C-alpha cells in the first residue's frame, strides 16, 4: 500500500459516518488510484460512497421528469437536463475506474463479479434517462456486464450469497425495465429466490441478514410485478 | 393392530408421509390420549395433521359462502350445504380445543410448549370465530384474544425474538386484530414490531430454525405490504 | 432580461426544493436576492429553507467529525483534525454567504417588521453557526455579533408583532438556544423559552387558521427543550385527567 | 339539608370550586345512587371526584412503599401503615367497581357513556393492579384490560378518533401496557397511533371541543418521548 491511499480509505470511513457521500466518493476515487486490489470492506465503501451519490440523483431526476412529462416554461426542461448530465458524469466516472482499473479479467473471480454487476448498475443508470440513438449500445453494456457477473457468480458463489442475490435481483430490474422483458425478469427473480430458499441450510452466520434482506426485495419484485398484492393474507405455516 | 402410544406415532408419520390428515389426526389424538406430554416433533405432528383437515374446511367453506353471497340476485341447496361444511368445521375445532383443554395445556411445563399450545388454542378460537354469527361472535373473539395474549406474555419473557412459535404467533394474532378484531392498526403495528425486533436480533439464529423464521418473516412483511397498499411502490434494487 | 431571469431562477429554486436539491435552491435564491428585489414571504422561506439544509449537513457532519477528534485526545491520526477542518472551513464559506447577502441585500433593503425581523433572525443564526465552530480569538465577537442581531430582532418583534407569529416564536427559540449552547446561559434560555410560550399560549384565541399550524409546531419544540434543559422529562407518565 | 338530585349535584359542583374532594365524591356517589343516568358533565364530577380522592391515595402508598422497600428486621410501623393506606384505596376502587357494576354500566344508553364507564372500569382495576402482588396480579390484571379492550372497541366504531374520551381511553390502556402489562411497544404504538388519527382530524373541532382534546393529545405526546428516550435527543432550533 501507498499510505496516500490509507489516509484516504481512512477519510472515507470518516465521510461515511459524516454522511459526507461526494468527499467519501472522492476519497474512494483517490484510494482506487493509487492503489491495486481493494478488500471486501474497501470495495463496499467504493459502492455506498456512489449509490448515495447517483441514488440522489437520480430520484431528482425522476421528480424532474415527472414535473416536464406532466406539463406537455423552458425551467424544467434546462434543471432536467442539468441533473440528468451531472448523474451522466458520475456514471462515467464509475464505468472509467471500473474498466480502468477494478475489472481485471485474470484477477480473483468474487471481486470480477463485484465489479461487474457494479458497470451493469451503471450502465442501466445511465440506461434510466437515455432516449438518444445510444440507448441500444447503453442497454447492451449492461446487459453483457451483468451476463458475465452471472456466469461467474453461478459457477463460483453459493445461491445464497448476497453479492450474487444482489446481482440477480438487479438484472431482473433490467430485464422488467429497461430491457421491457418483464417476464425474463419474474422468471429470474423467481428462480433466484426458490434456489437461495433451498440452500439455506448452508447460509454462513455473517451473510444471513445481508441474504435473507435481498431476498425479502425479490419477493417484493415478485408481488409488484405479477400483481400478487390483493391476495389471500399468510397465517403461520408451523 | 398396534394402537400403543409408540405405534400411534409412528402411524402418525406414516400417514403424514402418505398425505393422509384425517388418519394422521385421529392417531394424534389417540397418542395425546395416553395422558402423556408431546416432544417437539409430536406437537408438530398434532399441528400438520389438524391445520391440514380444518384448512380444507375452511377452504370449502369460504368458496360455499362466497357462492351463497352471490347466489341472492336462489335454490337452497348451496345455504344446507355451507352449514353442512360450517358443522364439520365448528366438531374439528371443538376437537382441537377440546383435547388443548383436558390434556395439552398445563400451567406450567417448558414456556416453548405452553406458547404452541396457546397459540393453538386462539388459531382454532379464530377458525371458529370465521364463521361465527351469532351472539356468541364476541365469546369467540374473546376467548381467542385471551389465549393470544396469554401465549404473547410468555413468549416475550420466555422466547427470543427470532424463535419461529414467537413469530407464528404474533403473525396470528395480528391476522387476528386484523380480520376478526377489525383493528387494522393494532395488526400493521404488532406486525411491525415482531419483524423489526427479529430483523435486529438475526445474529443469534440457528440452522434449525433458520429456514422456519426467515419464512415466517417473509409472511409478515407480504402481510404488511397487503394492509398498508405498500405493493404499489417503486421497485427494489440491491442495497449492496 | 434580469425579470425573466428572476422568474425563472425562483421558479428553479421551487424545483430543486421539490426534488431535495438543497444546494442548486440555494444557489438559485442567491442569484434572485442578487436582482435587487425585495423578497416575497414565500421567497423567504425558500431563501431559508435552502440554507438551513445545507448548511444543516455540513453542522451534522462537523458534530461527528468534531466528536471523533474529541474522543482521539483523552493516539491518532492528523485525518479527523483536517477532515473536521475542511468541513468547518466549508461551513464558514455558507455562512459568509449568507451573511454578506444579508448585510448587502436583504437587512438594508428590508420594508415592514415582518421581514426586517426575518432577516435579523436569520442574521443571528448564521453568526451562532459560525460560533459553533469557532475557537480563536474572534469567537467574542462572533457571538457578540450574533446576540446583537438576535436582540435588534427581539426588541422590533416585540413592538410589531403578536406573541403567536411564528417568525416571533423562532426568533425567540432560536435566541434561547443560543443562551444555553453558545453564551452559556441556561437560566436565560429556560426563562425565555418558558415566556415566549405562556405568552403565545394565551394569546391563542387571536391566531388564523394560516399559522396555526407554523405556530404550534414552534411552541412545541420551545416546550421539547424546556423538556431537556429542566429534565422533566425524567417525570412520572401522564393518565388521562377524567 | 337539600338532599334531592340536583342538590347533589350542585354541591358536588361546589365541592369542586372548594377541592374538596372526598364531599364532592359522596355527593356524586348520593346522586348516583338515585337511579338515574349521568349527563356528560355529571359523569365528569363523578370522575374527578374520585380520580383525586384515589389519587393522594396512591401518591401515599408509592411513598409508604418506597419507604418500606429501602427499610433494609426493622420497624413494623412502615408495613403496618403501607397496608392501611392500600386496604383505605382498595375500598375506594371496591366502591367505585361497585357502582359501576349495580348502576352505570349496566343502564348506559348511548356509546360515549358506555365507553366512559369502561374506560372508568379499567382504571380502577389498573389501581388495584398498582398495590397487587402474584397471582392476585394476574386475575386484577386481565379484569383491566377486559373493560378497555370492551371500551376500545365501542370508541372505534362510534367514536371520532379526536374525541376525548376516546383519547383518554387510549392513553389509560397505552399505561395499562406499559407499566401494569410490560407491553412497552403496544404502549408506545397505540399512544403514537392515537396522536397521528386525532391530529389528521383536529381542523373539525370548535374552540372548546379542540382545547379538551389537544390536552390529551399533550400527554400522549409526553408519554411518548418518556418512553421513547426521544426527551435525551439534540436540541431543537426553528424549522
Amino acid at each position: 500500500p501507498h499510505m496516500e491511499r490509507a489516509s484516504l480509505i481512512q477519510k472515507a470511513k470518516l465521510a461515511e459516518q459524516a454522511e459526507r457521500y461526494e468527499d467519501m466518493a472522492a476519497f474512494m476515487k483517490g484510494a482506487v488510484e493509487k492503489g491495486e486490489e481493494l478488500s471486501c470492506e474497501e470495495r463496499n465503501l467504493l459502492s455506498v460512497a456512489y449509490k448515495n451519490v447517483v441514488g440522489g440523483q437520480r430520484a431528482a431526476w425522476r421528480v424532474l421528469s415527472s414535473i416536464e412529462q406532466k406539463s406537455n416554461g423552458p425551467e424544467v426542461r434546462e434543471y432536467r437536463e442539468k441533473v440528468e448530465t451531472e448523474l451522466q458524469g458520475v456514471c462515467d466516472t464509475v464505468l472509467g475506474l471500473l474498466d480502468s482499473h477494478l475489472i481485471k479479467e485474470a484477477g480473483d473471480a468474487e471481486s470480477r463479479v463485484f465489479y461487474l454487476k457494479m458497470k451493469g448498475d451503471y450502465y442501466r443508470y445511465l440506461a434510466e434517462v437515455a432516449t438518444g440513438d445510444d440507448k441500444k449500445r447503453i442497454i447492451d453494456s449492461a446487459r453483457s456486464a451483468y451476463q458475465e457477473a452471472m456466469d461467474i457468480s453461478k459457477k463460483e458463489m453459493p445461491p445464497t450469497n448476497p453479492i450474487r442475490l444482489g446481482l440477480a435481483l438487479n438484472f431482473s430490474v433490467f430485464h422488467y425495465e429497461i430491457a421491457n422483458s418483464p417476464e425474463e425478469a419474474i422468471s429470474l427473480a423467481k428462480t433466484t429466490f426458490d434456489e437461495a430458499m433451498a440452500d439455506l441450510h448452508t447460509l454462513s452466520e455473517d451473510s444471513y441478514k445481508d441474504s435473507t434482506l435481498i431476498m425479502q426485495l425479490l419477493r417484493d419484485n415478485l408481488t409488484l410485478w405479477t400483481g400478487s398484492g390483493s391476495l389471500r393474507r399468510a397465517s403461520a405455516p408451523l
